[PDB]
């Protein structure tokens, strides 16, 4: 598993491959068998295509931006949490949410699962 400190690079790693809009390397850094939960309340997709379709629909016009926006917390057992702002466009108009994402990473140092918290309650103009 990735230690502490590895789960911490690996997680600022993804924000900053989703800040770029990479989808392929993004794609690469989940395990075949992983899971996505995008809200959290939403049920799991599963596997590389469909995580990669996933990213695509978020990712593909190419104008989204995501940012830490407090440390990585990092567990001893390849899990993690990390607080970020992702920013995109609403009919026309900038707007942002705030996200949690918690992520298990397996003992190839790829995600196994991610969850990512938020709701309405988190997207503001």
């Amino acid at each position: 598993l990735p230690t502490a400190q590895e789960v911490q690079g690996l997680m600022a790693r993804y924000i900053e491959l989703v800040d770029v809009g990479d989808i392929e390397a993004i794609v690469q850094m989940y395990a075949d068998d992983a899971t996505v939960e995008d809200p959290f309340g939403q049920p799991p997709i599963h596997g590389r295509e469909q995580i990669a379709a996933f990213y695509r629909q978020g990712l593909g016009g190419g104008k989204v931006r995501a940012c830490l926006t407090g440390p990585v917390r990092a567990s001893h057992n390849g899990c993690g949490a990390m607080p970020f702002r992702i920013e995109m466009v609403w009919n026309g108009q900038p707007c942002a949410v705030d996200v949690i994402s918690v992520m298990r990473f397996d003992e190839h140092g790829r995600i196994q699962t991610m969850q990512a918290y938020w709701s309405e309650v988190n997207l503001s103009v």
